[PDB]
């Protein structure tokens, strides 16, 4: 009369609640394997996420807590939904993995970007992911690493986000994603609201050229990637960059850039209609401005959103939603235990 059961689900063991059945496994992330599954309670399919260990150190603790407490307090159309919490283990002695049971989608964004989409599919798809990053900063929450994996959509093509970004040792098998990340983030910089929307604009650019824009072995190559196509930045900017950064940068051999036109040619966009031929050039337009090197000079997620490429999905009652301690600090993994462990359950 076990609330519980266990399943072998690919190597490791899932330990459920009875209400969830026939645990399949939809993905795997760097915190845990992701299982999709039937909830016999609210009679629909979920997402479980099994986070093994989340204190056994400073980085994925930080990392659950925050997801957890954060996950628990937004609440937003944009950004994945916490249907349930859990844990099989009956004590804080015990205790050891951390159940997230959330709503499931049908794909990852990876899948979406290796397909031809309309501008009506594509814009709306941006717009979400706009509108969300919205919410996220209204809540004071600033991404800084968003990335095709860690955003998910259904069928109907809605769009949900599912972390909230950074806040760092590694001892893994398994790499991190840094193709979408800003040059302030790249070079350290000091960055601020629209420092997402050079993510955004790494993922547009793929939706449309359906290649990594910015690929690297290291921020070395990265960097190299940005440049070799956009240019090296204007003198204005790098008198920002940290000296012993500018230093490296300025000392790179220089780059006229490649105009936008020349970029994302027309042969990407389907442009056979007179309507077509319109959205492809706003496409491109939105494009120029989110992937503009210098802070200062990149558009802003309002603009974004004013913008007549995303505009036409506008609905005041979306974007315009209410936001809601100071989750930045450093303890130990046995505080880090007690900490998410009371967090699980309130
Ligand atoms: C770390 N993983 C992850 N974490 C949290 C939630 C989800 C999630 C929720 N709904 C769906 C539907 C399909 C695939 C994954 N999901 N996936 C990976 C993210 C990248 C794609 C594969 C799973």
């Amino acid at each position: 009369d076990n609330q519980f059961y266990s399943v072998e689900v690919g190597d490791s063991t899932f330990t459920v609640l009875k209400r969830y059945q026939n645990l399949k496994p939809i993905g795997s992330g760097a915190q845990g394997i992701v299982c999709a599954a039937y909830d016999a309670v609210l009679d629909r399919n979920v997402a479980i996420k099994k986070l093994s260990r989340p204190f056994q150190n400073q980085t994925h603790a930080k990392r659950a807590y925050r997801e957890l407490v954060l996950m628990k307090c937004v609440n937003h159309k944009n950004i994945i939904s916490l249907l349930n919490v859990f844990t099989p283990q009956k004590t804080l002695e015990e205790f050891q993995d951390v159940y997230l049971v959330m709503e499931l989608m049908d794909a990852n964004l990876c899948q979406v970007i290796q397909m031809e989409l309309d501008h009506e599919r594509m814009s709306y798809l941006l717009y979400q992911m706009l509108c969300g990053i919205k919410h996220l900063h209204s809540a004071g929450i600033i991404h800084r690493d968003l990335k095709p994996s860690n955003i998910v959509v259904k069928s109907d093509c809605t769009l949900k986000i599912l972390d909230f970004g950074l806040a760092s040792f590694m001892m893994t098998p398994y790499v991190v994603t840094r193709y979408y990340r800003a040059p302030e983030v790249i070079l350290g910089m000091g960055y601020k609201e629209n420092v997402d929307i050079w993510s955004v604009g790494c993922i547009m650019g793929e939706m449309v050229r359906h290649k990594i824009l910015f690929p690297g072995r290291d921020y070395i190559d990265q960097w190299n990637k940005v440049i070799e196509q956009l240019g090296t930045p204007c003198p204005e900017f790098m008198k920002k960059l940290q000296p012993t950064v500018r230093n490296y940068v300025e000392n790179r051999p220089k780059y006229a850039g490649l105009t936008f036109p020349k970029l994302f040619p027309d042969s990407l966009f389907p442009a056979d209609s007179e309507h077509n031929k319109l959205k492809a050039s706003q496409a491109r337009d939105l494009l120029s401005k989110m992937l503009v090197i210098d802070p200062a000079k990149r558009i802003s997620v309002d603009d974004a959103l004013q913008h007549p490429y995303i505009n036409v999905w506008y609905d005041p009652a979306e974007v315009e939603a209410p936001p809601p301690q100071l989750d930045e600090r450093e303890h130990t993994i046995e505080e880090w235990k007690e900490l998410i462990y009371k967090e699980v359950m309130n």
